[PDB]
């Protein structure tokens, strides 16, 4: 009879292979890696993900912010570097990902995507908020932090 | 609120868990397996022997893959496990793979369910049923 391990952890989907991983709440800054494919789970970077990974990632214990974008759209192209800067800023608090709605045509209907770039904030399988239209990194960070508060 | 002895259904190790934190995803301090998963663990006779004695009720599906009603019952037993998460832990044991366990539990027909708590048999049922019915039965035996 020994004590059980009671340290809180967060369910994170690996954005590279889709594996459900558990990360100690105190190791968010330790560069944890997926136990299956080795990909960093909290990189502060933007992963381009597919519809299967997206459906899994929406259910995570750490908030997920997704840029629904398409390369033919000028504002989406301009937004890409802004979204990368937001990711660096939000590293450890929110994970950022993007999904090309031209490459993956069924995702738009599933999330009632309207104008693009569209940003949806997910947490534990719920959509917390959304915004659409290109904007500076800091404005998006502010919007996100406001919704998490 | 009290502390509960739970058998790790993976490693067999006796773990102590506060009763108020059963939803906190406690892990076996040896092997690291989640102790309260809300899922069905396929266990062996050694682990079963220990887990019968736990402070949280344990419901065991005695099954075999050759049995059509058992195959049908499997996803119903998984549904029951989700519903009962934190109240009752669910496990199954393959009586074909482990051919002595059924005799040792006076099991005839399968699927058969035995509800254990602190080394006592609380209840027994035999034959496939919907998840809602099994959950209802088990909850009734616990109050
Ligand atoms: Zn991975
Ligand atoms: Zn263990
Ligand atoms: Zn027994």
């Amino acid at each position: 009879m020994m004590g059980a391990k009671m340290a809180e952890s967060l369910r994170l989907t690996c954005l590279a292979c889709g594996q459900a991983n558990k990360v100690p709440s105190d190791r968010l800054a330790a560069g944890p890696k997926c136990g299956i494919c080795g990909a960093g789970l909290i990189t502060g970077k933007v992963a381009g993900i597919d519809p299967a990974i997206l459906a899994r990632a929406e259910r995570d214990d750490l908030p997920l912010l997704v840029d629904f974008w398409a390369p033919w759209c000028g504002p989406c192209r301009q937004m890409a570097p802004q979204f990368q800067a937001a990711a660096a800023t939000l590293a450890g608090q929110v994970r950022l990902a993007k999904i090309d709605t031209q490459a993956h045509p069924a995702v738009a209907g599933r999330h009632r995507i309207q104008g693009i770039p569209a940003f949806i904030l997910f947490h534990k399988g719920r959509e917390l908020a959304r915004a659409a239209g290109a904007r500076p990194a800091s404005e998006l960070v502010g919007f996100v932090r406001g919704k998490l508060g």
